């Protein structure tokens, strides 16, 4: 199972759900990420040019796919295939970004 | 601003969240759709051939575009500019569906 998020479209893209399979995958329950950026699964080890790959198209509303390095809650490193793409409406306005995110580690 | 629904990709693709501008559209607060399938917005003058676009669209998972007429809690008609894709993971499995809804 994917875990799936979905972030508001502006300010700082809080996330606003998130399916079973995220709080499987992440450690995380869902009133611990509602209304946070998905940023906080970083860590130290995480790719400096990859969070910047993902920043830039966010910023122009591009999807992306990176293998990024993520932390579950207590702290266990897992390789995070994550696509990312908007959701627009029929005149282009953004109305969220949806997040897929495969724990691929094994 | 535009109404947004996530839903189950599976079994009858339950409602899984809403966003504020679908409750603003639709009258209905989230307590009250979640867990169903959105046809409960057809009504008696929805046209059967867009229905039947939708669900030829979903049970292949094709984007699909359609004006359609729903109605609101309070009965009221109202055309959906609704238009419908699926979120895929990286093997093409179908995690989920995605509606936007604009009232026109
Ligand atoms: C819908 C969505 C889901 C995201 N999921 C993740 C994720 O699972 N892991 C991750 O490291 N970053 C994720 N991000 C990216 C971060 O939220 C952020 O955009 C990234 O760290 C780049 O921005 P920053 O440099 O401001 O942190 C997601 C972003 C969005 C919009
Ligand atoms: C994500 C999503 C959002 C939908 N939103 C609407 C909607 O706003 N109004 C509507 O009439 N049908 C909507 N549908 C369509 C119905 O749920 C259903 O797929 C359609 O009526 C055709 O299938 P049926 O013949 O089994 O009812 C949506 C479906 C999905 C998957």
């Amino acid at each position: 199972a994917s875990g799936m998020t979905v972030t508001d479209a502006g300010a700082d893209q809080p996330i606003v759900f998130v399916n079973r399979a995220f709080s499987t995958i992440t450690g995380y329950a869902p009133n611990e990420v509602l209304g946070r950026n998905a940023r906080f699964l970083q860590g130290p080890q995480t790719d400096a040019a990859t969070v910047a790959r993902l920043r830039e198209a966010i910023a122009a509303a591009r999807p992306i796919q990176e293998r990024i390095l993520n932390y579950r809650k207590d702290g266990q490193p897992f390789w995070n295939q994550l696509s990312i793409s908007p959701v627009r409406d029929e005149t282009g306005n953004v109305v969220a970004f949806v997040g897929v995110k495969t724990d691929v580690t094994a």
